[PDB]
């Protein structure tokens, strides 16, 4: 049994957890259930949409995937590797998105144009040693046709962890891209600061009478996930003075497979939440 933690008995959990190597926190991870539910992955599973995932092995499920809008002459474009996820008190706030394919980018900009989203959060850089971990769906400068959907850049800056860009969507919308640049191609950053400085501008900068937020990373699980816990145990946090990690992870993982992929970033967002809440 996992039952929420008082804010007050918050730091007490976490080192008692954290002691003999994360042992506690590992077994409270491996306790997770890999879908409290039963789901099915047919429409991902589909012959025509096998080049449309990164990974056989995650994809979402069909009670809980975006649908989007059929391309007229295009059968089967109603799928993309992304499902709604829920926030702390916000039922479907956001949207866990595989990050783009050469293939898909299209497809991912129909679902920022169709579902209004205004905010999308980028976990990933392009490239780890080597290999392509996500294609860059966005020009420079200048501007590009997606599809149906027009892009151009308005402004790019970059800060300390993360670049803030600023887009110009059409077929007009300004939406804004928060990029996470200080994640480690292994386990998870050294300090919960960064990400916290991070999530602190995201919850500042989304319109309140907006779509869905898209958080995605390279499977759209791992870091994507752990955003949208620490987002939920921060409201959470606020709300009730309390912090329910298990029991919300449990709950989203009804929604989209893996999330929070590994027991370090599980344990990351333990860190994270006594750290802004010590400050």
């Amino acid at each position: 049994k996992y039952p929420p933690l008082p804010v007050d008995k918050l730091e007490e959990e976490i080192n008692r957890r954290m002691a003999d190597d994360n042992k506690l926190f590992r077994e409270e991870f491996n306790a997770l259930p890999a879908c409290p539910i039963q789901a099915t992955c047919e429409a991902a599973s589909k012959e025509e949409n096998k080049e449309k995932n990164r990974y056989v092995n995650i994809l979402p499920y069909d009670h809980s995937r975006v649908h989007l809008t059929p391309v007229e002459g295009v059968p089967d474009s109603d799928y993309i590797n992304a499902s709604f996820i829920n926030g702390y008190q916000e039922k479907n706030k956001f949207i866990a998105a595989q990050g783009p394919k050469e293939e898909t980018v299209n497809d991912f900009w129909r679902m920022i144009w169709e579902q209004n989203t205004a905010t999308i959060v980028m976990v990933t850089n392009l490239k780890e040693r080597k290999e392509c971990k996500c294609a860059q769906y966005w020009p420079d400068q200048g501007c590009w046709t997606y599809g149906n959907v027009r892009v151009s850049v308005e402004d790019v800056t970059v800060l300390v962890d993360y670049t803030v860009r600023k887009f110009c969507i059409q077929q007009q919308r300004l939406i804004t891209q928060f990029h996470f640049t200080s994640w480690p191609d292994f386990g998870v950053p050294f300090t919960p600061i960064g990400m916290l400085k991070f999530l602190k501008k995201v919850k500042a900068c989304n319109p309140q009478y907006a779509g869905a937020i898209v958080v995605h990373c390279s499977a759209g699980v791992g870091r994507t996930g752990t955003f949208v816990v620490i987002d939920a145990m921060l409201d959470m946090m606020h709300s009730e003075r309390k912090v329910d990690v298990y029991g919300f992870v449990s709950r989203i993982r009804a929604q989209r497979c893996q999330m929070v992929q590994t027991d370090m970033q599980y344990v990351f967002i333990y860190q994270a939440l006594l750290e802004h809440y010590l400050y």
